[PDB]
């Protein structure tokens, strides 16, 4: 259920992380891990990032790292920002509906 | 993405619903729609109930309704599942809300 529970949400959180700072898979996975979605590996993030790029919600581009090798860095498009705004609203509603069941 | 958003969650909501009342498929789909939870067709509830039976988190019995319908109660393993779901949900939304505020 924990992989299932993270479906839909993780895409939203990934968009969220990219909005805050230009970033690449390892950075994104490490932030998620520290927040702490600890059982999320970068293989899962990579898969998600492919899909985000495919739909042009994020742009991807390679720059040098600290310190040396190239890395694929991401940033939100205007459509992406729109998708993220939509995620939080949908989430805020869901979160309310589901919590109104807890008690 | 709403379909993917309900994944995991929906199963627990059904578990939670069955706990608070002994009920049937058509009705569970309705209680969910009146929540709601508008994208939920009955087939989605029927697929979940079959899986909850298979894992023995619920038991079912045929009874009359206010027509003979298939009525579900939670098992004790099912009770632990619901309880485990709330624990993890509480944690998940605490973490998700913390990232919105950031």
């Amino acid at each position: 259920k924990q992989t299932e529970l993270l479906k839909g949400i993780l895409e939203g959180l990934v968009l969220a992380i990219i909005q805050r700072k230009e970033t690449y898979g390892y950075e994104i996975t490490k932030i998620l891990n520290d927040q702490g979605f600890t059982e999320i590996v970068e293989g899962t993030v990579y898969t998600i990032l492919l899909r985000l790029e495919k739909n042009q919600w994020v742009i991807a581009e390679k720059k040098p790292s600290e310190k040396g090798p190239m890395r694929k860095f991401y940033r939100l498009t205007s459509s992406g920002e729109a998708e993220l705004a939509d995620f939080w609203q949908r989430w805020t509603l869901l979160s309310k509906q589901v919590n109104k069941m807890k008690k």
